[PDB]
């Protein structure tokens, strides 16, 4: 019903979802203009939204969201003075118009990272204007993160909420509040690197596979949920992915705001555990779906070797519709081992359809996929001895250490790759071992392939356009399937030459003692990257004793009384000291 959409989505979103969505909206496409504009917009479409909700037959309030935020951005008249080709978006029509304006939204605005104020004076502006607070640095994460979820950043600025409200009273305010920020902007950075890479996955590899890694996904989460269910669950999943990949706030929002209301409306025929948030509002609805823990799977469900391996119509069911009954073998597969990782289970699926295709073509079909199940053992058993072995050496070794052993393994295995890039991609597996690894083992893997995705994405973001291993090329362009095990099988580079002794490159000074402790490991890990480049043959206990002998020397140095040379000339005989113990 309802003449006015834009009164419907006042009157379900509410004032404040409204006007915060809004103004995530204007903040993504005029990134360049000042929070006052954005407000004034903001307020102005507000009061003609409750024109239309006092009345829907008033004057313009049939026209679509589109029409009216359209017009609304061309309302502007520095538009081409500032964004210069965007103000010819204005001259097309509205359906093409969006398009343009979607088209023309900054990927890369160049704009300044934020200025973080003084605790005491963010708490004093919290407490004297939280509205304004919030939706101040609600814009300033807007227009500096475009493409990002509007719903997802009103969550992240009411956690910003909670983080200031508990810690603006706390003893120490600081060591109270920094930590919160640094998590919340790690999580916001985070999720942005998780759309990007499912957007740029689905861009990548089509939309079959998503609807794959979808069937999967929710059947991991809704194993009560019968198979048509979870059908029209991807066939609206993917409509909301690819809208909401191609950037479109409005075709996003409203969405998945559709989603949640159809699954909140059908609880009974996907899981149970959906009782307690199909009460919230319905902005949040939404969120808690998306973080909603696995519902528990059936008793006792019987073998899928039955209807795929022993029945005897599996070439004919299989050829008669092949999507279809892969589809439901992903689901049968996907439903009882929540365990899984969603590419693991892609992994088996395609490999079952290697299988079939490689059976139905031959003499005895029966006679050659008696033994399918059998190859699903090892792809199944590498991840689990994977995560098992690293979360047992994280375990016993802290994240700083386990930063250190994975960067020397993962220097001697790519040596060519730039000390940077090992630096950043060891700390972010130091950090997703730190984040998945306390779990128990049935909900590490899920966790580690959502990050562990992430994380080798950087990497090969870091290596394209600046190869320097053709491996690394290779298993950054091998399938996505095939991507993790690729990286996986990374053997030692026996025919590297070990790297120039550079001076320039063991140099230090008396800062580091003054550098935080981020930047002083950052500074103590990249000088490991470029002494095991320096020496791709040194052994763990020469590389420990240079180890202790830069940290004896920085230790012994930072506290050995007024001495601010004792970096510059102790430095060379630990530089000499280092070029004789890896001789």
């Amino acid at each position: 019903a309802h003449k006015s959409e834009v009164a419907h989505r006042f009157k379900d979103l509410g004032e404040e979802n409204f006007k915060a969505l809004v103004l995530i909206a204007f903040a993504q496409y005029l990134q360049q203009c000042p929070f006052e504009d954005h407000v004034k917009l903001v307020n102005e479409v507000t009061e003609f939204a409750k024109t239309c909700v006092a009345d829907e037959s008033a004057e313009n309030c049939d026209k679509s969201l589109h029409t009216l935020f359209g017009d609304k951005l061309c309302t502007v008249a520095t538009l081409r003075e500032t964004y210069g080709e965007m103000a010819d978006c204005c001259a097309k029509q509205e359906p093409e118009r969006n398009e343009c304006f979607l088209q023309h939204k900054d990927d890369n605005p160049n704009l300044p990272r934020l200025v973080r104020p003084e605790v005491d004076v963010m708490c004093t502006a919290f407490h004297d204007n939280e509205e304004t607070f919030l939706k101040k640095y609600l814009y300033e994460i807007a227009r500096r993160h475009p493409y990002f979820y509007a719903p997802e950043l009103l969550f992240f600025a009411k956690r910003y909420k909670a983080a200031f409200t508990e810690c603006c009273q706390a003893a120490d305010k600081a060591a109270c509040l920094l930590p919160k920020l640094d998590e919340l902007r790690d999580e916001g950075k985070a999720s942005s690197a998780k759309q990007r890479l499912k957007c740029a996955s689905l861009q990548k590899f089509g939309e079959r596979a998503f609807k794959a890694w979808a069937v999967a996904r929710l059947s991991q989460r809704f194993p009560k949920a019968e198979f048509a269910e979870v059908s029209k669950l991807v066939t609206d999943l993917t409509k909301v992915h690819t809208e909401c990949c191609h950037g479109d706030l409005l075709e996003c929002a409203d969405d998945r705001a559709d989603l949640a209301k159809y699954i909140c409306e059908n609880q009974d025929s996907i899981s149970s555990k959906l009782k307690e948030c199909c009460e919230k509002p319905l902005l949040e609805k939404s969120h808690c779906i998306a973080e909603v823990e696995n519902d528990e799977m059936p008793a006792d469900l019987p073998s899928l070797a039955a209807d795929f391996v022993e029945s005897k119509d599996v070439c004919k069911n299989y050829a008669e519709a092949k999507d279809v009954f892969l589809g439901m073998f992903l689901y049968e597969y996907a439903r009882r081992h929540p365990d899984y990782s969603v590419v693991l289970l892609l992994r088996l699926a395609k490999t079952y359809e290697t299988t079939l295709e490689k059976c139905c073509a031959a003499a005895d079909p029966h006679e050659c996929y008696a033994k399918v199940f059998d190859e699903f053992k090892p792809l199944v058993e590498e991840p689990q001895n994977l995560i098992k072995q690293n979360c047992e050496l994280f375990e016993q070794l802290g994240e700083y250490k386990f930063q250190n052993a994975l960067l020397v393994r993962y220097t001697k295995k790519v040596p060519q790759v730039s000390t940077p890039t090992l630096v950043e991609v060891s700390r972010n597996l130091g950090k997703v071992g730190s984040k998945c690894c306390k779990h128990p083992e049935a909900k590490r893997m899920p966790c580690a392939e959502d990050y562990l995705s992430v994380v080798l994405n950087q990497l090969c973001v870091l290596h394209e356009k600046t190869p320097v291993s053709d491996r690394v090329t290779k298993c950054c362009t091998e399938s996505l399937v095939n991507r993790r095990p690729c990286f996986s099988a990374l053997e030692v580079d026996e025919t590297y030459v070990p790297k120039e002794f550079n001076a320039e490159t063991f140099t230090f000074h008396a800062d580091i003692c003054t550098l935080s402790e981020k930047e002083r490991q950052i500074k103590k890990q990249t000088a490991l990257v470029e002494l095991v480049k320096h020496k791709p043959k040194a052994t763990k206990e020469q590389l420990k004793a240079v180890m202790d002998d830069f940290a004896a020397f920085v230790e012994k140095c930072c506290k050995a009384d007024d001495k601010e040379t004792c970096f510059a000339e102790e430095g060379k005989k630990l530089v000499a000291a280092s070029q004789a113990a890896l001789g």
